[PDB]
């Protein structure tokens, strides 16, 4: 039950006034998060729609940042000998690392200004 273009028409219509990391656009994007469960691969296409390249690329190092501690540190669902958390958290087996980048996606793009 993946998003269709009109729910992504209402989340960038509505959020269209705010800035990125507002607490507008993260309640917004945060309940989308949760609500309709998506993986890595549909997350990227929701930030390509919403922000520019180069939001695109800060949230992707910050992004690239916050997964670097926290699968260093080591997580109770990673195992670092299959594929990296991106690959992982597209696998609908594998909840807990689709969790966690959800959480890491959110926190990342709440953290540019």
């Amino acid at each position: 039950r993946p998003w269709q273009m009109k729910d992504l028409q209402a989340i960038k219509q509505e959020v269209s006034q705010a800035a990125p990391g507002s607490p507008q656009f993260m309640q917004t994007i945060r309940l989308a998060v949760q609500q309709f469960d998506p993986t890595a691969k549909d997350l990227q296409d929701l930030l390509q729609y919403l922000c520019s390249s180069l939001v695109a690329s800060l949230h992707h190092q910050q992004l690239d940042s916050l997964i670097s501690e926290a699968e260093t540190r080591g997580i109770t669902g990673y195992n670092p000998l299959a594929g990296p958390l991106r690959v992982q958290a597209n696998n609908p087996q594998q909840q807990g690392l689709r969790r966690e980048y959800q959480q890491l996606w959110l926190a990342a793009f709440a953290a540019l200004p």
